[PDB]
């Protein structure tokens, strides 16, 4: 009997890595996961005739299931649009979906031993996430352009000059940022440290934007001292505030193994959105369609498309899942699915691309490297070995 | 005989760069070029005795003879002003310099076939070009306001920013005048045509349409205008693209190309380059090398890489060459640009290089030079090449 992983969002997508994920699927997921799912098609040719209908359901499933796996999408430009005869450039799927879930995207590396990284120290991953509108205008000609405050209360108003324009004519914008939105950062960035073990840092340019970026360092601490301190400690993991140069510095001297929160080869890393509530979760591949490798494919040239990345998609919305139904079957299922896909590239079985980081793209030989469906095929293989070895 | 130079500003700076720009100065430019010598010390003790006159007469002489070759410098913070018993925290010469003359900075990459870079197809360099914000926290609920008040008079414009009602957050502005602009887009068609190379604006105008909306419509108004007859005269063009579509042709790409950017250190140059096209600054793009310095103090062996401090010299001497129609004093500098390089190439490097190559674990003393072995490298290599070219 299959393993019975509950319920789960998975959304198809377009060209090269429409045809990996069905082959993640039949060959990898489905002969030994059962799953309550709610597919949804976010190929172009379907976002295109539901008027983009079917990017807000697939969104709105995440929100109420809780787990979403996203395969690479197309995102229309005029070439697209006069290629598949579009009757709009539709918004990206996967800004559509932000926009509705919100959270903070951390992109995580797939480490393999014989394949190289910018700083051979690197032994475990860096997960890195990006904080997650303004006001610009042109300034005709001369005059001062401030920025002022005035609290509901009434008491006071304060006015900064942004700039005195005297040869006149230019731009000038106002931005500004809530709370909420810094400590949805701090939460999502603080769960994410729980979840890997790993310490958290967070890095800033506070020397420049000293009162913006201040209220960053702020923030974090004041959550960390008031709600996660404990745990972390308890885990042997830490928060702990650095600059950006002396952040840049110490992670180049570094093993890794560290969350990484910024305020400002390929198919080897991951892009996961985290939901500040910690329960919401969507999880895709950190690179698109493969287009040049798709044109191979219907010209009956033999491809070698990496799909690591894309597996990897599929492992951590499971490993979310499991963790949400405390599923021990599951568990163990996306992190063996996981380690099977490291065992095989460090045995010497991998794509073109990844031999290319090797041995350097003139120097690759057909048999230094597996084609798409013999990758596919000796993952499979892998697999069935280490799950029947219960 | 010598080369005949002619005018051109130096500034003298400190710790392990001051070293190494008498060195070069000594071994590979005053053996074979005589100078109009405009020399500035911008050490930090000089600055501190003449109250950071020095750094604006430097300037000052920069906008006269058009050509500058700088020294990296101390910008001072708490810790230098006590180890020097500093007047005051003087504010970085750099930004006395690129204020008075206004321009922008360029970092380009020094190649080596043996060195690794980011993408591998990079063989040509990428020059980089970059173009002020006043900052608050936001206590509790209230209103942010931008206000435009026009100079002439007329009705005062408002808008909103944000209005804060669950109440607490934290709140900028932003600006940019249009005569900087026209100087970022001038100085970078400049940057263009002395090189050959085709040039790229990148801005996010989908998100700033009026603000980055500006930068766009600049830059085309003055290419269509006074630079597209120039450029496709050289074969060369002008484009813009949205960053995200810029940073994926530039990966895909094998470099050779200008880049203006709105948003080993030992081999990375940096030049400002006015808006006239008369004026240039160049030096390294990198500090004074503290950690080297402490070790050549203490009498320690050193292996500073002086590649990017000898190409602020090599493209002064070449800028200064272009202005004077001096072909002897370009070609040098050509040369010994070129020796730097078949230098390196040839196995002949500093620590940091050889790092590059194999790894700071599994870097051992006989894979590289000490800063005076490679100086007297490069010094021995260049005697030879302006041997060779006689013919
Ligand atoms: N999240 C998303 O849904 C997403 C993100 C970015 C782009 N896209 C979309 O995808 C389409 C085309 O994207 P693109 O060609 O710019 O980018 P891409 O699909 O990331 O691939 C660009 C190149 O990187 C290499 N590469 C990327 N993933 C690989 C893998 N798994 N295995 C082997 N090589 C891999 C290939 O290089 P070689 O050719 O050198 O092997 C490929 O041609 C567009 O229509 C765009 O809108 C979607
Ligand atoms: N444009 C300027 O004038 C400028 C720019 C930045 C900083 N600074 C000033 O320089 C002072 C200290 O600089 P810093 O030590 O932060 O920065 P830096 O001199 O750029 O170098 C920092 C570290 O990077 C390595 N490195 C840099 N340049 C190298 C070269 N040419 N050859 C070999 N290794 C090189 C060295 O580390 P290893 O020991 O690992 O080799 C060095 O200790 C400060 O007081 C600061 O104000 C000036
Ligand atoms: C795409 C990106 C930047 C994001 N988000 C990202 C996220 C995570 C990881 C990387 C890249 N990897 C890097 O090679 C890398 C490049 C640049 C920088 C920095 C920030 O630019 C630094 F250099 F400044 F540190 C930091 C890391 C691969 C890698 C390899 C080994 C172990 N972990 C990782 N993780
Ligand atoms: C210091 C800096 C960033 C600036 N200003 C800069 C200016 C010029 C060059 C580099 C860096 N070099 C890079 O390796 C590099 C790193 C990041 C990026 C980008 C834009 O950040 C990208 F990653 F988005 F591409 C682009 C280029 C070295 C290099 C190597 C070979 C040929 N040319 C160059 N030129």
């Amino acid at each position: 009997k299959k393993i019975s992983g509950g319920s789960v969002v998975e959304m198809q997508g377009d060209e090269m890595t429409r045809i990996i994920w069905e082959l993640i699927k039949e060959k990898l997921i489905f002969p030994y996961v059962e799953l309550d799912l709610h597919s949804y098609d976010l190929g172009i040719e379907n976002r295109d005739a539901t008027n983009d209908q079917v990017t807000k359901d697939a969104a709105e499933a995440i929100k109420k299931h809780n787990v979403g796996v996203k395969c690479a999408t197309i995102t229309p430009d005029e070439k697209r649009v006069e290629e598949f005869k579009l009757k709009q450039m539709w918004k990206s799927p996967n800004g559509t979906i932000r926009n509705i879930l919100g959270g903070t995207v951390f992109r995580e590396a797939i480490i393999c031993k014989n394949i190289p990284r910018l700083v051979s120290g690197w032994v475990k991953p860096i997960i890195i996430g990006h904080h997650a509108r303004a006001t610009d205008f042109v300034v005709p000609g001369p005059g001062k352009v401030e920025i002022t405050y005035t609290p509901s209360d009434g008491t006071q108003k304060v006015t900064y000059l942004v700039h005195n324009f005297e040869e006149g004519g230019g731009v000038a914008m106002g931005m500004y940022n809530q709370d909420k939105s810094i400590e949805d950062f701090a939460h999502s960035s603080f769960q994410m440290a729980l979840s890997k073990g790993w310490p958290l840092y967070l890095s800033t340019k506070n020397t420049i934007l000293k009162k913006y970026d201040g209220r960053f360092k702020d923030i974090f601490q004041e959550i960390y001292d008031k709600q996660y301190k404990s745990q972390f400690e308890a885990q042997k993991i830490w928060y702990e505030h650095r600059l950006i140069d002396d952040m840049v510095a110490q992670a180049m001297k570094s093993e890794g193994g560290f969350i990484w929160a910024c305020k400002n080869s390929l198919g080897m890393m991951t892009s996961v959105l985290v939901c500040p509530d910690g329960k919401t979760v969507e999880a895709e591949a950190a690179h698109g369609t493969v287009t040049r490798h798709y044109r191979m494919y219907q010209k009956g040239q033999e491809t070698s498309t990496n799909p690591i990345a894309s597996i990897f998609a599929w492992t951590r919305g499971l490993a979310h899942r499991a963790k949400l139904d405390n599923n021990k079957e599951l568990a163990f299922f996306a992190n063996a699915l996981e380690e099977v896909s490291i065992e095989t590239i460090e045995a010497g079985f991998m794509t073109k691309d990844l031999a290319a980081c090797i041995k350097g793209l003139p120097n690759v030989q057909r048999s230094d490297y597996l084609n798409t469906f013999e990758f596919m095929d000796k993952l499979g293989e892998n697999l069935k070995i280490k799950l029947a070895q219960a």
